């Protein structure tokens, strides 16, 4: 069901991601949220971003107004983007998530990225050329403030996104850090497991989170189309053919039994009521090593761009 955080809050272990690419209409993020409340998601994950927090917010307040859910029953993540690291800019931001999502509290705000960016109304800065734009922040300030925001209530927990073990170690050694983050949101699935960082994590008892746990949507402005394609991996097919499971289902039960809390993203509604049946059955030893063996430090998003950032995780 859930995993207790480092602040006494509850995270359940399945969540619900609501990103979809721009081509898709926004009317099917608000048709979709409701969809996993009724499969059973409790967990949803939203962010700035993915300019989706009203309909993402709507379906929520739908599911508890025709008395389905409660508020206390569903956890919701937001993330402070990249263009609003600055101290004075965080609170802001999420007042202005709150206010798209009409919602009073997040579950979680989440610093989406170490790479900061120049600020603005822009969600990705480039110059007269096309570059993007960095911008220069000690994120440690940046925490400061989301720590500000969790004393005010308007943030039930505070974590991070995309960090690596030195800038996690950075919040972590911090002098007078009030709030360590409950969690880290990664790139995490059977081709790059992240298992020295999960163990990291578990050391600071910091829950993984893991994203991209599919495979990715393989979205080409951000993914080599030509990459192996996770849930076509041999080793996963006979592992749901055995099951008689799906390779989603193989993949999304791997993360569970060590510990990560796992994302699944679809906007197909038999695809979501698929993925909440996770619960459903339970992975051998040997089978958890097998799939450990996949592991081929593949990373699906690539980018020229923010691979030279001073604040690149990888
Ligand atoms: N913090 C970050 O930097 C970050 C980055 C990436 C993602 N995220 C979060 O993590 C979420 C999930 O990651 P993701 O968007 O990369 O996608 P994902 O969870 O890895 O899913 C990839 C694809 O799998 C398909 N799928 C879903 N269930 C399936 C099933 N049972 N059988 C077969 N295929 C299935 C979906 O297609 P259909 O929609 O057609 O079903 C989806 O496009 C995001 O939506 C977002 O909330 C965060
Ligand atoms: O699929 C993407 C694209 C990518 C991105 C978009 C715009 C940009 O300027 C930089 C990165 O970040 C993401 C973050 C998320 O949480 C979920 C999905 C993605």
């Amino acid at each position: 069901q859930c995993v207790k955080l480092n602040d006494g809050h509850f995270m359940p272990v399945l969540g619900f991601g609501t990103y979809a690419p721009p081509e898709v209409p926004r009317s099917k993020a608000l048709e979709v949220t409701k969809l996993a409340i009724e499969a059973g998601f409790r967990h949803i994950d939203s962010a700035h971003l993915y300019n989706n927090e009203e309909q993402v917010g709507l379906a929520i307040r739908s599911k508890i107004a025709d008395g389905s859910v409660k508020r206390e029953d569903i956890f919701y993540t937001s993330k402070l983007w990249s263009t609003f690291h600055r101290p004075e800019l965080v609170r802001p931001a999420l007042e202005n998530s709150l206010k798209k999502a009409q919602l009073d509290y997040v579950d979680l705000y989440l610093i989406h990225s170490p790479m900061s960016l120049k600020p603005g109304e822009e969600l990705s800065p480039t110059d007269e050329n096309g570059k993007v734009i960095f911008d220069i922040v000690d994120l440690c300030t940046t925490w400061e403030a989301m720590e500000k925001c969790k004393d005010a209530g308007l943030a039930k927990s505070i974590g991070v996104s995309n960090f690596n073990r030195r800038q996690l170690e950075m919040i972590l050694n911090k002098p007078g850090l009030k709030y360590k983050p409950v969690c880290n949101q990664v790139e995490c699935h059977p081709y790059f497991n992240r298992s020295k960082l999960l163990d990291f994590c578990k050391s600071k008892d910091i829950v993984l989170v893991a994203y991209s746990a599919l495979g990715s949507q393989r979205d080409k402005r951000w993914v080599d189309p030509n990459s192996p394609v996770l849930l076509e991996d041999p080793v996963l097919c006979a592992l749901a053919k055995k099951h008689k499971r799906t390779p989603a289902l193989i993949a999304l039960r791997y993360q569970l039994q060590r510990g990560v809390v796992v994302l699944a993203k679809s906007y197909n509604e038999q695809r979501i009521r698929q993925n909440v049946q996770v619960f459903e059955f339970q992975l051998t030893a040997e089978d958890m090593k097998a799939i450990d063996g996949l592991d081929r430090n593949l990373h699906y998003f690539n980018s020229d761009s923010f691979a030279s950032h001073p604040n690149y995780p990888y």
